[PDB]
């Protein structure tokens, strides 16, 4: 399986700003770490990883996964989760798995976080684990994608 | 006449997904179809065609229009129609016609796609007649602009 | 085929009343130029005409339609648009294709003009176009009914 | 006891439009249905039947009712329960009773239809019953009218 | 000045039902009371009286007044008022002066009475004064006319 | 057939308090009438009765009556009809026939009474008949059974 | 009769600012209207004048009113009628007749002035007239203050 | 670590009702998967299941948890989750890591599942994922509490 | 008198979690405080105190109190105070003199704690004093009865 | 300990007018009453009365505080409650303990009078106990300044 | 150019109170800092400052600038400006340049803040800066009333 | 000092479009006065100018700034005020003072225009001044640097 990891608006900043909210881990770091879960656990998993600040971006990505290449995406559209309609549409048509991931819980922030476009288009949404959400996005992509396949 | 047409976010994937809602007709072919209607009816008709999946590449687009070459647009904004208060102005701004066309009518479905500030911004809206939208956009814009030359 | 056009509340005083915001065409000259529209077509259509200031009377109407008679309606329902669930309802039972137009951009009004209860039952609405509208109309619900035929 | 028996707008159509939704009894079967349940009950029940897509016929036959002849109201008034403040207040100044009735299950159904100003005003509310809805407030207003008289 | 006064939906039960909130004055009465202030007054006024219980019917009243018979209109569109988009573009439409009256306060209702769409339309406004607020309106109607005319 | 009667919240105190809104009819009184609806009209029912203040009570009662044993329910949610999505969707999942009853019209009290998740969830609504109208959603849910079985 | 005349925040600015809206009679101008009124009528009435900007002031002349002197008062709040609930509060407590003028129509202006809170407790509200609409309260506080002594 | 999972209102029908929204896998059968999940990955967890229809009894075992028995709750409080203040104020009272799991995504369904009290007091939740949700939360609890004792 | 003091969902956790927002003073501790508010000030009183986190056990116990034996409650409703509209109900319905307590201002938290249905059909409420507020709902019950009984 | 006494809008016609909402005592009766209570208890207090209709006095009145005399307010602030942002902020910025109360039950009335901006501003509210809780706050009061003495 | 500096409710307490959120300096202290401005600069600027808590005499000052004296006015409305639709129509009716002034960021605080009747009838709004603010205004000021000299 | 002066979209059209409501002054003008502010100031300030029309574009030129090259911002979003969280986080992420500039006064226009999240985020918003607005958000940076640097 390949799947793509998009992280959106401001991802990029994880663990250089805001730590007390964000933590300190980076975006990087988290990449790794999902690398290594899938290393360690002989997952047949290629991961690739996209960050973007362009609304365009995420959708022309995602359209990219039309194809034999892509199985799913697990995706933290960042601000453009409460915004975003046109990526929400590119995430119901992708027809293949999407997961959405948030690091903190948008539940309980700001009322204009509590709307999540995005994640509604999302067949799953995980969110207030920090980085381990991408871990569990991760574990449940490969045990949706291998029900699939049987 | 220049016509500028500018199809938004998630149009270049019409015919390919969710035809049951869109239908089987891609993108391409809607542009041959606009093509040959004004070929057919030999209309004074340039025809330009511009998708993208970005906000500012529309506004790019728009404002390039400022000029003698193009005399006006149809556009379907896709999910930006409901959510982009930046393309509304550029439209506001462009002082020449603007039409939207959508595919789907916009009123009979989720409450979120109701709003159309790029909608408000046009002359005229036409939606719910799927590709044919585009070539009842082609035959007002003749006529529009042929009453602005008288 | 027969196309059956209704009018709302108070059509019939177009181009005697507000001609800045609804312009000096009457309603008889709309209905005249889309019969020279079916005539210069060389189109297999016959138009009724029907204006009403009675919710009561367009229900009527689009029952009576009910039959080999007439295959499709061009409606404008005016104020009744913002307000008639009732009308609504009728065109759903309809079974027939119809079309709402507005002369004018009901998005670009006042708020009490957005909401188009009639316009959500319809198969397309046109608006903005004044009464070109109508002729767009024509063009599509003949390119409808064809369709259906095929 | 004469019993007024008003169906508002649509309700013709019954049978012979969206049997899905609100079956394949027709309106004038309803009626005989009413009848007979009178006639097999040996009630003193004269049953007057009046539809129509006009509010005010409705108004006028509410008001008609002020009088030795009616004693009760059933009413479904269709569309205009959502919208008619002025049958409401038919309603309220009958001072008679009066029983509404819908066919379908009002609270189940589009946000648009919740609010029934009509049946606000009426003693008793009775939805989601289909045919057999009529037939249940006979039964009641039979034994509202038998409770006043006693 | 011929003065068209115009009452809607249940107005025509005045004193018979209702007295506690609508007082035992009927229509007819006023109307009395109405020719009594211009007779006594001497007022060049020739009043024409209208009630009734349809939308449509105001509205063909209305446009009626489109004429050199007609100066003004007095109206009490009932509960037309709050819900008639359709009767408050007639009266925008007129071109003449029009003044709206109501026996009762709708800013000390029910919260459905506060909005008038008709009232929006009409030059002025008189609220709670019962009877008198006719012969307000008489006077009022009367001072404009004369103003108009000087 | 078996039909459970469940009454919700502060129905027990019925007849002791409030008469004036709510009667001088016990629960008890109202559970003794329709039994004797049953008896003299012979009908094939075996009457449960059980009213309870609390929720969970309520879901579990209904959960219960997953089985051969019971083949519809008559409930009075009380104020959990106002609040209870989980009461909700037990009716729901219970895939049986539920007729929701009350006593008051609820369409005609405070605006917080007017929503009912409970009642949406139920194949009919009975409002505003006093005790009479579980008499009426006996006679509704006889009939309805009876239908199935056919 | 004493009829206390009480001219809220901003009409002291009469005829000296925005006439486009509010006209070119001065406040002083509109109370000698009043007075002309009266005397030309012989009416038994003694007018007392008062303007602020302070709502204090307007609610201890309120009081100041609880008193064999005044029997009426006649109150343009300006903006306060919008916002002051104190001042409703002091005209529901006065115990007697008010009524409540304003200039312009305010159904027909800003979202922000269509709540009144001192029109909803005046016994009945002008609107729209201009400097006329007092003397049409003039008029009114007459005749109820004579069936009041009847 | 013993780990308590709570299971709200409905949950006990999970497998026998509505199976193609929440599927055939029943409540049952999710814990045995979450034992072997612990299990085969040799975890040193107590998992301690307690299912009810009581919004009481979640709370009454919440406050149970204040005790070195219990580290972490995993829940899901089904409808309580729209609705219950009090179990959100149990779960902040708590003072020890709680996860919220559905089965659905509550942010694609009806709007009135959109909010989560109990969600926004929880440190994060996972919803879409079927019966693998709890296995998520499982991961995600352990990782939890290894963090806190380092 | 017997007054009863009810306390709800959470209340028993009082002094043990969160003493930031609400205190280190225990449950069991403000119920011997006003024991000896009363035993202090030879107050003729016996106090019955009830908790509860089951919504369902407060309506039972409320109901208990429909005797000789009970004479007032003072209520701390908890979370309960902003849902149950059944519990606002059985206040209502419980005919003697109902007090709400909270602990804190729940005028100055969370949006949600704005709403209480409760403190609405009680005669007072008391908000803010902490435990303070309980012996204040004693002075208060103790006038309020013997205000009753002269 | 100096207290302030602050009543405002319309407090000063208490017991003259609206008795049946208001009661018959009056203002300077309830002051007498707070100085009872004081004298019958010992108390070390010495009160400060002050009613205005001014929302500029109260704030005047509160900033006077900012001192070495008065220790602490009790304020009913009238309507001013509902609408007073700047006396919320003089509370606010008072940096001593307010105390509001309310004669009546700001919960159970016009919808209007739910907000209360000064009472979020507030330790502590009080409401619906007519003159007795104006003696209820100066208890809290007293045991306030005594708790914050040590 | 006589500039008038108006002061609203509660700037007087600046830099005594609250001084986390709105600063250590006091309103003197800024009024001697714009004077300051003016003299450093060689500005032709005569300043005249005005506090005040009152509506009343914020209205009866912009009056008073109806002159040849004052030129233009730097406004902070204090909590006016969120709801004092009175001193907003005062400042529409001046008929000079006014600019609002907030020392903090009233978009970045309470919802009930966001509001500003005042900052809507201003030329511009300035807010967030501190006492910085006032400065900026000032050298605004200056710069617009030399462009309307020329 | 290096500031950055970040123009979004639509902004490139100034004095181009649309002069009556945003003036003939443009783009490139506004960037030279803000220079000849600077030299004529001698400040110690090197500017440095960037337009683009996407979201995408301004998020990466905000991150840019993370640097040692970089002390402030001054941004005109355009219409990304309105709708972009993502702009909002990016500022709120950047760490280093942010001003946000208009043109117009945003709370003077349409109620779309009043949010603005960027605002929120934000140290201070001025609008209204038209292009002066520019040179007074440079004063402000240049004297809130300055005072860092103390
Ligand atoms: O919690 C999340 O994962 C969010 O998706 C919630 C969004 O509401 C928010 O805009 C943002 S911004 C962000 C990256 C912040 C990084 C430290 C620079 C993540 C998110
Ligand atoms: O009906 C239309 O034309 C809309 O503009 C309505 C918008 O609400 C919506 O986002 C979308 S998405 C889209 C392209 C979908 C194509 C099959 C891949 C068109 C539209
Ligand atoms: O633009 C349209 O076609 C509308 O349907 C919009 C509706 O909102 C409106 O009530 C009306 S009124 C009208 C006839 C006006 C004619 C000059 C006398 C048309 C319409
Ligand atoms: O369920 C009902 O009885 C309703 O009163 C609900 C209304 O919301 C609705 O407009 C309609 S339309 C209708 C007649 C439909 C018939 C098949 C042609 C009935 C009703
Ligand atoms: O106060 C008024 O004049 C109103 O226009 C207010 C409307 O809200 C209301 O529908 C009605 S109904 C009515 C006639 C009632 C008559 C005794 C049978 C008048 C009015
Ligand atoms: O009208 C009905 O049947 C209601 O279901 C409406 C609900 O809104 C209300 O909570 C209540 S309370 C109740 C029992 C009241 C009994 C005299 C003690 C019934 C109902
Ligand atoms: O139309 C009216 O009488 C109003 O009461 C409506 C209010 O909304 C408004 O604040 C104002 S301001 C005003 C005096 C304006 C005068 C020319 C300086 C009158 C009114
Ligand atoms: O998706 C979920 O896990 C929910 O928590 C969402 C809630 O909104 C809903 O009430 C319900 S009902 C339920 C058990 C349904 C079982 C088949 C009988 C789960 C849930
Ligand atoms: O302030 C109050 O008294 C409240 O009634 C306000 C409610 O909104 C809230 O749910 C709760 S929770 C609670 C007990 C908390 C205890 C420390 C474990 C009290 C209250
Ligand atoms: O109940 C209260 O104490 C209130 O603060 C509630 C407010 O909403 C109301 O404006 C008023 S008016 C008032 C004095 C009324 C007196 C008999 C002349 C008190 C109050
Ligand atoms: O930020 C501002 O300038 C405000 O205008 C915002 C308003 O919302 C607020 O009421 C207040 S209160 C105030 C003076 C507070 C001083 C320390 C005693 C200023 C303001
Ligand atoms: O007033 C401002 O500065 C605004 O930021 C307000 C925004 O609401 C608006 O989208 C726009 S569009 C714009 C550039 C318009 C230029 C003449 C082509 C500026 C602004």
């Amino acid at each position: 399986m390949k799947i793509l990891v998009i992280q959106g608006p401001n991802l990029n900043m994880l663990g250089h700003r805001d730590p007390r909210l964000y933590g300190m881990v980076t975006l990087d770091q988290i990449h790794e770490i999902m690398q290594t879960f899938v290393k360690q656990g002989n997952l047949d998993v290629e991961l690739e990883f996209f960050q973007t600040n362009f609304e365009g971006e995420i959708i022309d990505k995602i359209q990219e996964s039309v194809g034999s290449d892509y199985e799913g995406i697990i995706i933290n559209p960042g601000a453009f989760s409460h915004t975003s309609i046109a990526i929400a549409d590119a995430i119901m048509l992708a027809g293949k798995p999407v997961i959405e991931v948030h690091l903190t819980n948008i539940q309980a922030r700001e009322e204009f976080r509590k709307n999540s476009y995005t994640g509604a288009a999302c067949g799953g949404v995980i969110m207030g684990f920090g980085p381990l959400g991408y871990n569990m996005a991760l574990m449940a992509m490969v045990n949706i994608l291998a029900e699939m396949k049987a």
